[PDB]
């Protein structure tokens, strides 16, 4: 409350609903820490000293970048200068900090999710500090060595999907699945991002705003009448022809004007298997095509996709 300590999930979620209930005064640190990241001085986590902050940008070569709706705050490289490990870390101020930014990645816990280490409030400023993939984005990978091989495909596809089961079992739709949003580890393929995550309350979720990136929303997400976890696997389907081509679904056939019109297109003319690439196995073909389906009730789910022949 007065300074930073060690807490559970409990002091955490606690102190961001505090955050959610006054500038010019001393910027003094407060905050709970999952995990020990940060190294103390004189008992204190003074990260405005000990804690290394640059803004985190991708580079984008191909028109491939497209900003995600209902998005706020900064992504900043943290590293703690005395260990020099490095932490991806989500700047919020006070007055847009509540606690759906945190509840979701410091509750559910897995292998192929992003793991949350503490929330630090120095100022006006929120610092989520997180897991970083020493390995980069998929998008970082597509934009350097160009369209991945089908073997590339099917083992971020397997980690991808382990991590949509895992949140699609605990009814949470991620909202923002990316080549940006997918990150590299040694052994492993990771889901990053959870600003846009909601956690179902009801068999159907509706959304107040439109929110996520347009190019790999499906067609019931622009809608806005309604939709589930099914969403993401549409956006996985979107990813996969990123993967496969360098270019997500609409860009190439719809090119990019200060008039766009993406959301007409994709509810006119979707799925987008006109942008599933030429040279590729008649499995896979078959694993994009099912994720891209046009009913969300007849899409299959992460488990089913786990199941197909493509990836086995
Ligand atoms: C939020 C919190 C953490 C991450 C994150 C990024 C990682 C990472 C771990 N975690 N491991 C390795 C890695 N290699 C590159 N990236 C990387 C770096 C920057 C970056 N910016 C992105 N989006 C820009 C849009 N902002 C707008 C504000 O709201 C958030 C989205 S995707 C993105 C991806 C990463 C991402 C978003």
């Amino acid at each position: 409350l007065s300074s930073v300590r060690y807490g559970t999930v409990e002091d955490l979620l606690a102190f961001a609903n505090h955050i959610s209930n006054f500038y010019g005064q001393r910027p003094q640190e407060s905050g709970i820490l999952l995990n020990m990241v940060i190294t103390p001085q004189n008992g204190r986590y003074q990260i405005d000293s000990d804690v290394l902050l640059i803004p985190w940008k991708l580079t984008y070569r191909n028109g491939s970048d497209f900003i995600p709706r209902g998005a706020f705050g900064k992504v900043y490289l943290a590293q703690d200068i005395k260990t020099k490990k490095r932490m991806a870390c989500k700047l919020i101020p006070v007055d847009q900090f509540k606690p759906s930014d945190v509840e979701i990645q410091a509750c559910f816990r897995h292998e192929n999710i992003a793991e949350l280490y503490g929330a630090v409030l120095w100022g006006e400023t929120v610092h989520l500090f997180m897991e970083a993939g020493e390995g980069g984005s998929v998008l970082e990978k597509l934009e350097s060595c160009g369209p991945m091989r089908e073997f590339e495909i099917i083992w971020v596809t397997k980690h991808v999907l382990k991590g949509l089961d895992f949140l699609h079992s605990k009814k949470v739709i991620h909202h923002d699945i990316k080549p940006s949003n997918i990150v590299f580890m040694s052994t492993k393929a990771v889901l990053v991002d959870f600003g846009l995550s909601v956690q179902m309350t009801e068999d159907v979720y509706f959304p107040k705003d439109l929110r996520g990136t347009e190019i790999y929303m499906s067609p019931e997400v622009i809608l806005c009448r309604g939709h589930s976890t099914k969403a993401d696997i549409y956006s996985l389907g979107a990813t996969l022809i990123h993967m496969q081509t360098g270019t997500p679904p609409w860009v190439k056939r719809y090119p990019r004007s200060a008039y766009p019109s993406y959301l007409y297109i994709i509810h006119k003319q979707a799925p987008p298997l006109e942008d599933i690439a030429d040279d590729c196995s008649p499995g896979m073909r078959e694993l994009i095509e099912a994720s891209l389906e046009r009913n969300p009730n007849h899409r299959p789910r992460a488990a089913d996709l786990l199941k197909h022949e493509a990836l086995n």
